């Protein structure tokens, strides 16, 4: 029952951190189109299940993004699956998502997945150290990935800079060329000012860090795309 | 763009050889539902020039099958990109498709492109050590890159054994794991017999390079799946 294409809006929460159980309840209230739980590596079952059970009163889609086969739980909305369309190591496009059919197939089939094309393009974060991204990139490779993940007609293209805000130029350009793919572009967005301006660019932003850092200021970021 | 989801059987040809007389015009005519042209060790774009402009004037669908960004060439119905699956090497998954498209993605908006899934299951052969795929499968890790292959989207799954004819099983398997996308197989099927044999439980049957070594026995493949 779910469509990304209808989405502005998400926020990406990481078990591997704490976030008291109010400020959980208020993001899942806040009006954001999905609640993502970043399932990676670092990352536990346990924190997976634990959040599981607390998002999933809610009304708003709960969505669990697959990156560590170890983690997933039940019982989420929504899968996401990332091929790092960048990585220079087969495993992190095609390789665990193999081991995942070959040791959890009954489990894949019951569930909703979704298949994300990520481009990571900030060179030092973790997520680029653990997939070996070749993270360094100029627009025009940028531009070249996301055709590549338009043409496996993945439903997403995630344009990942973690905690840097990204060339607004390259946002632009991607969803230039992007038609049938959804754009979620993730990156520094800490407040209202900057969700508004990716937002512009973007088919979906994704606010994640800031949720840690500094609450209120990240919780307007969702009236800031979808309010009057 | 052509329905692959239609097609039977196809004719797999290598541009670095050549049929004999009107060998090539009898094989386009034979009611085969495409001819793709591939290659072995490489290409060289004016070999796969020159068979586009052979092949081209027929009704039959030509497909070129990019094995190297070097030698794509304008003028065929339709263009298939393989990404193997079981690589090694993220160039033979993406790195193709990404320096095509940023060398040529001009050309690649204008012609029709398929992403191909492909599965080298020989691990004796040239594509299986050219791509550095992992090709000493067990059945169900050759049913689970099927089941990868359609989380990616892909409208084609090509079960490949090259110059020896695969695992029956294996073929039967991965048909009933591929809820929506074409199962191709290729390898070894070079007469009647052999080509209905896999033709029951592949969705497509290619046969490739029984063409130069006996063509009369081959051509005979074409009533038999259809
Ligand atoms: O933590 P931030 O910088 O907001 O990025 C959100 C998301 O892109 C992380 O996977
Ligand atoms: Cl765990
Ligand atoms: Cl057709
Ligand atoms: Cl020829
Ligand atoms: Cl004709
Ligand atoms: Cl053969
Ligand atoms: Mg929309
Ligand atoms: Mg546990
Ligand atoms: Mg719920
Ligand atoms: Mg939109
Ligand atoms: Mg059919
Ligand atoms: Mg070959
Ligand atoms: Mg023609
Ligand atoms: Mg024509
Ligand atoms: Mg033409
Ligand atoms: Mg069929």
């Amino acid at each position: 029952m779910y469509d990304v294409t209808e989405w502005k809006h998400v926020f990406k929460l990481d078990p591997n951190k704490d976030l008291p159980d109010e400020q959980l309840e208020i993001l899942c209230e806040s009006g954001t189109d999905a609640v993502i739980i970043g399932g990676s590596d670092g990352v536990t079952e346990d924190n997976v299940l634990r959040m599981m059970s607390k998002v999933r009163r809610f009304l708003v889609p709960c969505v669990l993004e697959v990156s560590a086969i170890e983690a997933i739980v039940p019982g989420f909305d929504l899968y996401f699956i990332p091929s790092v369309l960048n990585s220079k190591n087969a495993d992190w496009i095609v390789g665990m998502h193999q081991k995942a059919m070959k040791e959890y197939g009954e489990l894949m089939s019951m569930e909703e997945i979704v298949a994300e094309g990520y481009c990571i393009a900030n060179p030092d974060c973790k997520a680029a150290a653990l997939t070996e991204a070749d993270a360094d990139l100029n627009m025009d490779d940028i531009v070249a990935y996301a055709r590549v993940s338009e043409l496996l007609q993945l439903p997403i293209f995630y344009l990942e800079y973690s905690g840097v805000l990204g060339d607004i130029e390259a946002v632009k350009k991607t969803k230039a060329v992007l038609e049938t793919s959804t754009l979620f572009y993730g990156g520094g967005i800490k407040d209202a000012e900057t969700a508004k301006q990716y937002a512009e660019h973007a088919d979906v932003i994704v606010v994640g860090n800031a949720v840690y850092e500094d609450f209120d200021r990240a919780l307007k970021t969702v009236a800031a795309v979808k309010g009057e």
